[PDB]
């Protein structure tokens, strides 16, 4: 038998005002989510995700194989040599289910300094054709910044959730620097779905991606209405409950590394469903060089003997040990 995370609904909206008291009492619930699951839905959040998930809808149905080509990354077609993370990320029918389209910060083109000097981690979106795709583009670059925006106002809260000002995440992530993606993910409905797309767990439970931590600051997940993930606990994987107008918020292996493991990144897994749906993940990252010093909340003196990471350094690192650990998505 499985049990049900609690995943707790806070109400955002004070992170976007001025009544500082009211900031406090928000900081206060994501702190106590963060030492609980780790999970918590952010709710009152002012994103129009009916619009995000039909955009995204019409583009995963539209798009077709010579397009998914085009805009493959380089692990899908080696003549992309510069799209390690951006781009598109083909199914393989009979094999893989889940497909997806990763994009970057907009401000990333061939005039950004990081680009000119190719710097890892750091690419030039790739687009389809505006006239197959109309208004996706625009779509998904506003979209970026919406959501960039409530990611600004949750670190706000959990900077002060830690005693810290309330700039203390927020200063270092910026437009014009900022290492975030947005993955749009089409989980499809099969029939017969594949065995050899499904993963079983030692537990036995059947899974369409294994056990990780994030690679981020924070994740900022919007999902359609299918229940499909599970946290770790020390009584075992818990069920998170689907929220198809929230978006659920963790902590990335970042935050525990600087927080000395205070906030630490839930471990989770993707449940196997056979079901049509979306799941579209922002991870909160950083410039390439913002380095946060670690603290220890739970020390009077705060003090940590842990190392500042680099940010560009952490991210490189961890995205090309997920791929290994659970397999080029
Ligand atoms: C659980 C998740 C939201 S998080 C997990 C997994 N995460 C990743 O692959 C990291 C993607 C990083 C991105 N390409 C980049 O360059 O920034 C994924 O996809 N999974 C999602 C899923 O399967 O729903
Ligand atoms: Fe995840």
């Amino acid at each position: 038998s499985v049990s049900k995370a609690n995943v707790p609904k806070i109400d955002v909206s004070p992170l976007f005002g001025d009544d500082q008291a009211a900031k406090m009492r928000v900081a206060q619930q994501i702190d106590a989510a963060s030492r609980d699951t780790g999970f918590f839905y952010a709710v009152n959040h002012g994103i129009n995700v009916q619009r995000l998930s039909q955009k995204t809808k019409e583009f995963h149905m539209s798009i077709t194989p010579e397009e998914k080509w085009d805009l493959a990354i380089r692990a899908y077609n080696k003549e992309h040599q510069d799209q390690v993370r951006a781009g598109y990320y083909l199914s393989i029918p009979g094999k893989k289910a889940v497909e997806s389209f990763c994009y970057l910060n907009p401000n990333f083109t061939p005039d950004h300094p990081r680009i000119q000097a190719k710097t890892p981690t750091h690419e030039v979106n790739v687009w389809p054709d505006e006239t197959k795709h109309p208004g996706f583009q625009d779509f998904a670059e506003q979209y970026y910044w919406d959501v960039f925006g409530l990611s600004s106002a949750l670190l706000k809260g959990y900077a002060l959730a830690l005693g810290k000002e309330e700039n203390f995440f927020a200063r270092h992530f910026k437009p014009d620097d900022t290492l975030a993606s947005v993955v749009l993910i089409r989980y499809p409905y099969l029939d017969p779905y594949p065995e050899a797309a499904i993963k079983t767990a030692a537990d036995g439970t059947k899974l369409s991606f294994e056990w990780h931590e994030d690679v981020s600051l924070i994740t900022v997940l919007y999902q359609s209405n299918v229940q499909n993930l599970q946290v770790e606990t020390a009584a075992g994987y818990q069920d998170i409950e689907a929220d198809d107008t929230g978006y659920l918020i963790d902590c990335g292996s970042y935050m525990a590394h600087l927080t000395n493991n205070y906030y630490k990144a839930p471990i989770h897994r993707v449940k196997w469903v056979n079901a049509e749906r979306q799941s579209l993940p922002f991870f909160v990252n950083l410039g390439y060089d913002s380095v946060i010093d670690p603290f220890d909340p739970r020390e009077p003196n705060g003090k940590s003997d842990r190392e500042p990471l680099s940010y560009g350094d952490y991210l490189q690192n961890g995205l090309v040990s997920l791929i290994n650990k659970n397999g080029q998505t």
